[PDB]
């Protein structure tokens, strides 16, 4: 048993193989080095390298080809699939059939469009992926495009201050089963300020004071440990009834998953 990865994420036992990639990938050959152990190794510091690495486990596990800039952020694979299938649990996607259409909303897709291409190819989810960046957005509207999941994936460039709320007016669907989230990159006053982690997902439990029941689960990954339990005490605070947390990590990198619910 994994303490690390979710149960059902092809990583958890298969992790990614580099020497078989650099032999069929010359894309990805030109950015490894061979370490001490003589074992072919990879730069995490150097962005074209885990540009590559990024983009040759899109097409070779998901058959995706993505094109992504190097001045937004990388995604990386193995972490985010751990929210996917959390996700599948808390919707209990496993249990039903191919004849229940879910419609998720992530909020700041990222150049990638990583969530819904993933949630889109493996499981035939439907998304709305709001894009605040318009470097991003544009990225994102075309890997969409050019992996032919248009019909699935609905791109929106989204004003700088807005969020969900504002994204789901008469143009919505009725209900969406979900949203997934990655915020964004962030001795004389006794209080901490919250910061950016913090106040963004605030504004997320505020949007869904308004939206309850038409979501039936709000959902953030989140990057600093001291997010979540102010998190879980403002849900508290405002009665929020069904309130679940996990926890997942690759390597060092590590991430709380946080998801409520006003349905019993
Ligand atoms: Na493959």
């Amino acid at each position: 048993l994994s303490k690390s990865m979710h149960a059902r994420n092809r990583y958890k036992d298969k992790p990614p193989d580099f020497a078989y990639l650099a032999s069929k990938y010359p894309d990805f050959k030109q950015h490894v080095q061979i370490n001490l152990n003589g074992r072919v190794s990879l730069n995490f510091k150097d962005p074209e390298a885990v540009r590559a690495l990024t983009c040759t486990l899109l097409r070779e596990d998901f058959g995706l080809s993505i094109d992504i800039p190097l001045e937004r952020l990388i995604p990386t694979v193995p972490l985010r699939l751990n929210y996917i299938h959390w996700v599948e649990d808390l919707i209990g996607h496993q249990d039903s059939d191919k004849s229940t259409l879910r419609r998720g909303i992530d909020i700041g897709t990222g150049a990638s469009c990583i969530y819904p291409l993933l949630g889109a190819t493996l499981n035939g989810w439907y998304f709305l992926a709001t894009e605040v960046d318009d470097m991003c957005f544009n990225y994102a509207k075309k890997n969409v495009e050019q992996n032919n999941l248009s019909d699935l994936i609905k791109v929106v460039k989204v004003p700088q201050k807005t969020l969900l709320m504002d994204a789901l007016k008469e143009e919505s669907e009725i209900i969406y089963d979900f949203c997934m989230c990655n915020p964004p990159f962030f001795g004389i006053t006794e209080i901490m300020a919250e910061g950016g982690e913090l106040e963004f997902v605030k504004r997320i439990i505020h949007d869904s004071l308004q939206l309850k029941k038409r979501l039936r689960w709000y959902s953030c990954m989140l990057g600093k440990k001291c997010s979540l339990a102010p998190l879980k005490e403002e849900l508290r605070i405002q009665g929020v009834p069904k309130v679940t947390y996990t926890e997942f990590c690759q390597g060092r990198t590590m991430r709380w998953a946080l998801a409520w619910s006003f349905y019993d």
